[PDB]
């Protein structure tokens, strides 16, 4: 009935924004604070009411020895990259997956490609082109989810809210089973 969820990924990919959208979607409405550490949110998925305890690693991306103190007893990981940052996707296999598999051995991972609203954004394409890069394609996220053994792959926009509810439903199912 209580499941611990930890959200990880590079700085500025939208970890906190995703927690905010989910927490503002709760009913009855509650004031959503600025930080998420053992933050209790109730969700109903399929039959069951579940308490999700949310932990955000934003602000700790460069504190390699302090960040893993939040990992014990985790039930599901949300591992996030940004579709507007191929660098953040490359850190999925190179940084986040080895870390999560060491500290959370058999814990399900949901791979989340956030900022999907920027895939066709003209400003984003122009800025990425300066570095000889382009937005992440959906096939690339799906392939990465298979490579790292993720339970599932989902694309979201915290800005438009599309896909956010579905990410948390999938994470709850994975935590339950
Ligand atoms: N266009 C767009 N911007 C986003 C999205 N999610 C977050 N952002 C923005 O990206 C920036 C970083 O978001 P934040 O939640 O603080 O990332 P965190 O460091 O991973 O916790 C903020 O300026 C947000 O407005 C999204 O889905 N689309």
């Amino acid at each position: 009935i209580r499941k611990k969820l930890v959200i990880v990924g590079d700085g500025a990919v939208g970890k906190t924004s995703l927690l905010i959208v989910f927490s503002k979607d709760q009913f009855p409405e509650v004031y959503v604070p600025t930080v998420f550490e053992n933050y209790v949110a109730d969700i109903e998925v399929d039959g069951k009411q579940v308490e999700l305890a949310l932990w955000d690693t934003a602000g700790q991306e460069d504190y390699d020895r302090l960040r893993p103190l939040s990992y014990p007893d985790t039930d599901v990981i949300l591992m996030v990259f940004s579709i507007d940052s191929p660098d953040s996707l490359e850190n999925i296999p190179e940084k986040w997956t080895p870390e999560v598999k060491h500290f959370c051995p058999n814990v399900p991972i949901i791979l989340v490609g956030n900022k999907k609203d920027l895939r066709n954004d003209e400003h984003t394409r122009r800025e990425l082109a300066k570095m000889k890069q382009e937005p992440v394609k959906p096939e690339e996220g799906r392939d990465m989810a298979n490579r790292i053994g993720a339970f599932g792959y989902m694309e979201t926009s915290a800005k438009t809210k599309d896909g956010v509810r579905e990410v948390f439903e999938m994470a709850t199912r994975a935590a339950l089973q």
